[PDB]
Parts: structure tokens; C-alpha cells; sequence
């Protein structure tokens, strides 16, 4: 319970990209040794948007996959799926009774739909809420829906005092967003429609560093980090030093003098040595889910241990029958 | 699970009112013998105003011994409380992605608000398909919360043939609404501002009297059956043949020649009659709450046996990992 974080990402699709990898999980992979982390698989949300069930299915156990190659340590960290945990729709619900119609409907997304894409806000308090977590590390999109985690269960706090733990937003610096690398003032995200601008974490790692080749750029032949002025070249950089541990600076400093097509040949290159032994994890732990399945099936037990006992001091605060 | 029936009411007075008894529980009486019966106290829909808690926990229990009083009989029903069964949450969030914003907004309640007044129809339809429900006994200001729980159900199934039970509204005729006494075009409700038009099952019987011989009348001096004329003396004709057992026509055809008075008198007489024995076995099951408690806790135990497998079978078929 020391230092309790949560966070989680959706099974929509066959593959995390950078800016999943980047923008979270690696914040992830470091806090885990001295932080009780809790990660999850949020199934429960990707059925907003219509699913096929055997991909949902496959992708709920791919993303978990994911975890485990990306460096989640399941010896240190519980990974578990959102829907096999009762809890976190029971804490949706009351949350949902403290937060303000006009508060969700100004939430970016909803502002053709549905209930679901209008409370899915709530649910995410929720899930984070039933830990008592107390920081949530994600990227800069997920601001404004911690913003209203925070103030629902300041909210119920107010009618019922020290009921539940007020969560930090954790959001790094330079990893913050990832962008397209065909539009690099757009963040990368599953639905760009064109992927060509997009890194699938599982992809063939030469697609991937055909990807990168084509980047786009500026036309000014020099490598430095200016986001607002080179957004390319910027996010290349940024992609670059998240992959290898070196600092921006230290990389801007040694490209002096170089052009582009080195920048984009060394990121090509960096990225497919972060890739090829994430496929090799991912691939053993289909081909053989055993492991796992036990994971799994652990996280959702502790994670029950924990979120039921949330949800029932909840429950007694607001005075229904035990 | 033959002819499996749902209802449920809200724990949010310490009392029910003759609305409440005669257009829902009597029904509810006359089904539980051929009838396979789920009762449900709804303290999660109480929530959605804010409550103060010792009242909710107290007026949880004494509307489940307003059942027991009105005759629902706990060897052949089952009661119990909507929080302790963690399903309808669950699946009220599945049905929330399969039901329409402009849907929602359409519902006459919403159309100052929070989610939880917005999306309260949606746990309404997952309460009732939770249990593969076949008929909901409610009174005609539901009509239209079923409707949508109808549709949601049948367009669930479009994408998952055959996964939830589509109930039938079962709604009486003469009882569907009985209106309050001092403005008799508006519902008994526990909202109406002054109680004066509003009969409490367990208030003192003489205030009951007192409120029935003041309730609102025409110029006329003919007692005869006609709703949209003479609402006041259709709706007191309505009461007595409710709690009589007495058919509406044989009391019109008794009432000739007689005056106002004369049916003030008779109505004030039979309700008193009707709440004396509700009185004393709701004081009885306050005094001594181990028989309630007792009947509480084994209903939880049958309801979450039924909901927890509808559950399972939804999240199946949604595709996500069990
Ligand atoms: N381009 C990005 N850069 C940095 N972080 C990101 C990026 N996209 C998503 N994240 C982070 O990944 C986490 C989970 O996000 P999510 O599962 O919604 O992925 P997504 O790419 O946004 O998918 P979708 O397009 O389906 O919403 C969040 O912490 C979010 O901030
Ligand atoms: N005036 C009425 N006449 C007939 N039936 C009624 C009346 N009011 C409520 N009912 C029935 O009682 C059941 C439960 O309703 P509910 O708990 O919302 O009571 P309510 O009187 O409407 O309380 P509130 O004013 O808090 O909504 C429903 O089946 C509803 O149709
Ligand atoms: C459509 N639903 C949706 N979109 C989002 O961006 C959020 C994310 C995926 C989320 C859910 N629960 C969480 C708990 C902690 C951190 C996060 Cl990032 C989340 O939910
Ligand atoms: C504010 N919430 C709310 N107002 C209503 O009128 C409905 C009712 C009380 C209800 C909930 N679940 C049910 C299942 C079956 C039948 C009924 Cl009547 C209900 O809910
Ligand atoms: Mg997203
Ligand atoms: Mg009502």
C-alpha cells in the first residue's frame, strides 16, 4: 500500500504503439519497484465503440502480454482485467450520482453517442478511486479525466470526510505525447486512419522502420528540439532518447553538423532494437498462456481484496444495508 | 423461473403511499402465487438525490417490511436489496454502451443534473433483465423506463441472439395511477410539496381520515365513475374498490342517490380499515428485525445466484476474458 499507483490501457486493438509504450508503461516499468502498482487491462471500456468478441478477447490477453514485455514485473506489480472485478462498476455508479451532467458533457471526447461514451469519465474515477490509489501515472490526454476524478471524490469527500484517497496525476515531460509520424501535430493514436504515421509495438519491425524513414520534417537541415517549431524533428528526437535511455540534449549535441536522414536512420534503427525482443516475449507468452492466465488470474484476486473493501466503506458511508 | 416477474421500489420515505401499495404491491400479491418473484428495494436509485444515511439504511429495511405487511410472502418471493447484489451495476454499464444519449435525454425526468439522474433508467432495465425477468408489475409512470429497457434489450440481442430475456410491462387498469387528493390530476407522489393530498400507509390513521374527508370533489352531487370529469370522486371511488376488493360499478351502483360526504366517510373508513393491520406488522418487524434480516439476507443470497449468471453469460458473449 505504499505509494499505491494505477493505471490502465485498452484492449481496442492487436498492438500498443510508442505512445502507449513511451507515454505510460515506461513510467510504469520504473515506478514499479518502489511503488505498489496495480495495471490494468480496461475491457470494460473498449465496448463504448462496437468490438468483435474473439478479437476483445485476444486483445485482452495481448495487451497483458504487452505489460509483461514492455518489463511489468508480476513478482513486483499486479496486473488484472478490469471486467473481473465487480467493483469497479459498483464505484461507477455512486461516482456517477456526485459528478455533474455539465461536467461530463464538457469533456473533450463527448464534446451518434451513446451512455457509455458520455459516463465512461466516470468509470475511469472509478477504477482509479477503488485503490486508493494515490498517483496515476498516463500521458497529457488523460488530464482532464484525472481532473475529474479528483474533484468527484474531493465531492464525496465533502459529505463524507476521509472516505477516499485524492490521486496525483502523474504525466512525464518529454514523453507526454507521442506524435504521427505523417501529421507530428496530431498524437499517435489507434485511429489516425492512415497508419503510416503510426508504430505498432507488433508490427513487422521493417514496416516499422519504413515508417520512420518517411517521417515528416521540417526544411531547415538542422537537428535541434524546438516541438512548436519542428514538431518532426522534435518527436523523432523525443522517440529516439525514450527508446535508448540517452538524454535529448547529449543526442542534439552529437547530431550537430548531421541532416535528417541520419536522425531518421539512427530512431529506425533504435526503434527495432526495442521492438524485436518485445515480439519475441509477446509471441512465447501466446504461443504458451499458461503463465499468463496465472497472472491474470492472481491480479484479479488481489485486486477483489482490495477494491470490495473500498466499494463496502463506501457503501456504509452512504447508509445502505451491509 | 416459471413466469418470472421484477419490481422494485425505492427507499427513499418512511413510508409508502396508497400509489405505491395499490399501483404496484397489490399486484404484486395477486402474481406471487403462479408467479416466480424477484422484490427488490432499490436503495442504489435513492442515491440519486442526495440521502442522509441513517434515514436510508432505515427506510431500507421498513419499505421491505411494508412489503412483508402488504402480504408479499417470503416463502414464495424474493426480497432483498439492490446494492448487495453487485450484478446490476455490471450490467447496467454493458446496457449504458448499447443505449442511445438522444434516448436517455428523451426520458421525461431529465427532459442541476448529475450522471446519475441521467443514466438511471439505464440500471432500471438492467434490474429488471439482470433476472431473465418475463413480466414487470409496475404503475403507468413507468411505462416509458420500460420501454427503453425493451429496446435496449432487443437491440443487445440483435448483436448476441437470444443472451437477455425481453420483459413484458404488465401495468393495471384502474390503479395505474391514483392521483392526490387535494390536486387530482397529479400523481400521489412523495414530492408533492404539502402532504395533505398524500396518504402515507403508515402515518397516524386518523390524519389519514382527515386528509380523505378534505380531498378535493366537483359541484356535482353524482357519484359515478368518470376519470377525466370528475377526477377527485373517480379517484376516491379508485381507492375504495382497491382496498375493498369491492368492483367499481357495484359501489357507483350502492352510491345512488347518496352524496359526497357519504363517500368521503366510506373511502376515510376502508383505508383506515386497510392500514391498521399494515401498522401493526410493520411495528412488530421494526421492534424485532431478526425475521427481516433473515429474509434480506437469504434473497441476496437466491438474487445473486440468478443475476451473477446473466452477468457471465453477457460479458461471454461480449467476448471479454472470464
Ligand atoms: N500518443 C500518445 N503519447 C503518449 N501517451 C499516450 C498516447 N496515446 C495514448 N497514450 C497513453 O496511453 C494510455 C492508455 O490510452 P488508450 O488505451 O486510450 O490508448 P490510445 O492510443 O489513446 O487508444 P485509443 O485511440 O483507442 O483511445 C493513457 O495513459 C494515454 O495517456
Ligand atoms: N401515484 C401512483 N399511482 C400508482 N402507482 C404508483 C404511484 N406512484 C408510484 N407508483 C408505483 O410505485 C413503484 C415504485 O415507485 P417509486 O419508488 O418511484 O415511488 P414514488 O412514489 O414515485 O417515489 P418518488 O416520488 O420518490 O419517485 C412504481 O411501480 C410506480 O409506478
Ligand atoms: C473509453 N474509455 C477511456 N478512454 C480513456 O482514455 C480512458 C482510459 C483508457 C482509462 C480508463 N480507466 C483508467 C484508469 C487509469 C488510467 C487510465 Cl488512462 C484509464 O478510458
Ligand atoms: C430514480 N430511479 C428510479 N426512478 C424510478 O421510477 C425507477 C424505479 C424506482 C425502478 C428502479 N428499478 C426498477 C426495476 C423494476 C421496476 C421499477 Cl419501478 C424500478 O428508478
Ligand atoms: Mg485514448
Ligand atoms: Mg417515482
Amino acid at each position: 500500500g505504499s505509494r499505491r499507483i494505477f493505471s490502465g490501457v485498452q484492449p481496442t486493438s492487436d498492438s500498443l504503439h510508442l505512445g502507449n509504450a513511451l507515454g505510460a508503461v515506461a513510467q510504469w516499468v520504473g515506478l514499479q519497484d518502489d511503488h505498489d502498482a496495480f495495471f490494468c487491462v480496461v475491457d470494460l471500456h473498449a465496448i463504448t465503440i462496437p468490438q468483435d468478441p474473439e478479437a476483445l478477447r485476444r486483445r485482452t490477453l495481448i495487451t497483458a502480454a504487452q505489460y509483461l514485455a514492455l518489463g511489468i514485473d508480476p513478482g513486483r506489480a499486479t496486473i488484472f482485467v478490469q471486467s473481473q472485478v465487480p467493483a469497479h462498476t459498483q464505484l461507477a455508479w455512486v461516482l456517477g450520482c456526485f459528478t455533474g451532467f455539465g461536467q461530463a458533457s464538457r469533456m473533450t471526447q463527448f464534446k451518434a453517442t451513446t451512455v457509455g461514451l458520455f459516463t465512461y469519465p466516470v468509470l475511469q474515477a472509478a477504477d482509479v478511486l477503488a485503490y486508493d490509489t494515490e498517483l496515476v501515472p498516463v500521458g497529457e490526454d488523460q488530464r482532464q479525466h484525472l481532473e475529474l476524478a479528483r474533484d468527484v471524490a474531493q465531492r464525496f469527500n465533502s459529505r463524507f470526510p476521509g472516505t477516499l484517497v485524492v490521486p496525483d496525476v502523474l504525466i512525464p515531460k518529454m514523453t507526454a505525447k507521442i506524435y504521427d509520424l505523417q501529421d507530428p501535430t496530431s498524437k499517435m493514436s489507434k485511429s489516425a486512419g492512415t497508419d503510416a504515421g503510426l508504430i505498432n509495438l507488433l508490427d513487422d519491425p521493417a514496416l516499422s522502420a519504413k515508417k520512420i524513414r518517411s517521417a515528416v520534417t521540417d526544411s531547415e537541415r538542422d537537428i535541434r528540439y524546438d516541438p512548436d517549431v519542428k514538431p518532426g524533428v522534435s518527436n523523432l528526437l523525443n522517440i529516439q532518447s525514450a527508446v535508448t535511455g540517452t538524454d535529448i540534449d547529449v543526442l542534439v549535441d552529437g547530431y550537430a553538423g548531421h541532416g535528417y536522414g541520419d536522425l531518421k536512420k539512427d530512431t529506425a534503427e533504435a526503434v527495432v532494437e526495442f521492438v524485436n525482443p518485445i515480439q519475441a516475449r509477446v509471441d512465447e507468452l501466446t504461443a504458451d498462456p499458461a503463465e499468463l492466465e496465472a497472472v491474470l488470474a492472481a491480479g484479479a484476486q488481489r485486486a477483489h481484496d482490495v477494491a470490495s473493501k473500498t466499494v463496502q466503506r463506501v457503501y456504509d458511508r452512504l447508509g445502505f444495508l451491509l
